[PDB]
């Protein structure tokens, strides 16, 4: 009887509840789980968190979004990535038209085999259309500039989606779900000291009032401390900040007059002088957050830059100054402890993949699970996939700045000194050579319905079109069958006439963004 009989989390914050909530509801009645606990500036999410997380603990969305004043994300808008000047809340204008690009959730079509980007930059190149790449190919751009919701107030879909809440009250939100209806043991308390059997295994927690949490897997959801897989198992840190230079953020949360403006579908990345801003709207108020490199700006310097886009009084306003930790442990799981979330590895939320890191990691947990054996290839196969899962975002995000043309300050210029990943600078090859970069094999719903589907191609041709060209990067050339196929071309000129039609449609038929947030909440 080698089955694991008992679970200890260590941290009650969202990984940790996440992680109570999904593991309790895997395992049932057959485990013990027993979970150590000791302002909101917004968080961002992907389209999976439903069907991998909630869809798991059977939580409609009508069920937990009026719980913790969730809102809808269209995309991530990136705001002066191309244009110099100071950090500023609306887009500088860039011959014409104003310096801003979306990068959204749906897949590109294909005609002929070929995705419908390889037609926008054939177009591009034949000029005849001078039209930027996302609103070329996105119904969902013309939305998101009308501030729609993704919904029809019925339900009825329209475009895919992610969500925006406040981390804390979906922590909370789950903490009473699992232990009111998944009998978690929720236990208050510090951690006083971690026992160790004479093999380097955790055998139990104990809290400051002398009671041991004994158990067979240890969950470390610590945070940035990495209480369990940093100081006691003494598992070492990566540093990627050789790669990623933003290791800072000043955040707070504005209250906002909807009825103006309405609620933007959509997190902005604001380009500042040296990192960049994130916005998170939620009705009444919105969540923001400069993300900054402490070698390139001072801390005072950064507050106040943060404070004059919003036109903040800097010495009056609550403000989150916290310094962040940008890499991953060498290995997510040694012996019978597993990181999850802030303790494992952390990246700049510029794609919003913080939760999307914490639910694979737990569904990946579920896939590999142990027995009080632990076969090494059990945690060596977990520990590669959160590895390679890591790598390759963190790579995407620092295509952000290394693609960016910008120059105009230290922070910008030096993106470009920094060593570029052969994998990377393969990619930005094929594409300028007219190829498709990791181009998707299954339709949309599938895509997002089935978790290895996306976690196998996770940044897909779509993503890297959105970045490169929405940063000014085009093809050299189109992609050389296209010359031999101009049949092909003209017929999937009717695609392009297609997403105008549904730009219009769209905007005309659906109900803002926040009418429906009105309704939800």
């Amino acid at each position: 009887d080698n089955r694991i009989n008992r679970i200890v989390i260590l941290g009650g914050g969202t990984a940790g509840w996440m992680t109570a909530s999904y593991l309790a509801k895997a395992l049932g009645d057959t485990v013990t789980i027993t979970l150590l606990e000791a302002i909101g500036v917004g968080e961002a999410t992907v389209p999976n968190l439903q069907r991998v997380f909630f869809d798991f603990l059977g939580l409609r969305e009508e069920e937990w979004m009026p719980e913790c004043n969730a809102a809808f994300k269209t995309a991530v808008k990136f705001i002066n990535w191309r244009t110099p000047g100071p950090g500023e809340a609306k887009a500088r204008t860039i011959d014409g038209r104003p310096d801003h690009f979306y990068h959204p959730f749906g897949l590109l079509p294909e005609h002929g085999q070929v995705p419908l980007s390889h037609y926008w930059a054939y177009n591009r190149a034949a000029g005849t259309t001078d039209e930027p790449f996302d609103y070329a190919c996105f119904a969902e751009t013309a939305a998101m500039d009308a501030v729609r919701a993704p919904k029809w107030l019925d339900g009825r879909p329209a475009t895919r989606y992610a969500w925006h809440f406040d981390a804390h009250l979906v922590a909370e939100f789950l903490r009473r779900h699992a232990t009111e209806r998944l009998n978690v043991e929720h236990v208050q308390g510090e951690m006083q000291q971690v026992l160790r059997d004479e093999r380097g295994f955790i055998t139990a927690l104990r809290t400051v009032e002398g009671r041991d949490l004994e158990g067979d897997l240890f969950i470390d959801c610590s945070g940035f401390r990495g209480l369990l897989i940093n100081k006691a198992m003494e598992e070492p840190f990566i540093d990627m900040n050789d790669q990623l230079l933003c290791n800072r953020a000043v955040a707070t949360a504005i209250k906002h007059d909807d009825d103006a403006h309405g609620v933007e579908p959509y997190t902005s990345a604001i380009a500042m002088r040296s990192g960049w801003s994130w916005k998170i709207p939620m009705l009444g108020r919105f969540g923001t957050g400069y993300v900054y490199s402490s070698r390139f700006a001072e801390k005072d310097e950064a507050t106040l830059d943060f404070c004059r886009m919003w036109g903040l009084d800097p010495e009056n306003t609550p403000l989150n100054q916290v310094a962040f930790r940008v890499g991953r442990n060498r290995r997510a799981w040694v012996k019978n402890c597993v990181s999850i979330g802030l303790a494992s590895c952390f990246l700049e939320p510029l794609e919003s993949t913080g939760i999307y890191f914490i639910t694979a990691a737990i569904y990946q947990l579920t896939q590999h699970f142990p027995d009080r054996t632990f076969a090494l290839a059990l945690s060596d196969a977990f520990n590669h996939e959160i590895e390679a899962m890591f790598d390759d975002t963190r790579d995407f995000i620092q295509a952000h700045f290394y693609v960016s043309p910008r120059t105009d300050t230290p922070f910008w210029k030096a993106n470009k000194d920094l060593h570029l990943p052969e994998q990377m600078r393969e990619k930005i090859a094929m594409y300028k050579a007219g190829l498709p970069i990791n181009a998707p094999v299954t339709d949309e719903s599938t895509y997002y319905g089935r978790f290895e589907a996306e976690f196998r191609n996770f940044w897909t041709n779509g993503s890297y079109y959105c970045i490169f060209a929405g940063l000014g990067l085009r093809p050299d050339n189109p992609l050389p069958m296209l010359r031999h196929r101009p049949e092909q071309v003209r017929e999937a000129q009717a695609l392009f006439a297609g997403v105008k039609d549904k730009q219009r449609e769209l905007v005309e038929t659906l109900p803002s963004n926040l009418e429906f947030l009105r309704s939800l909440h």
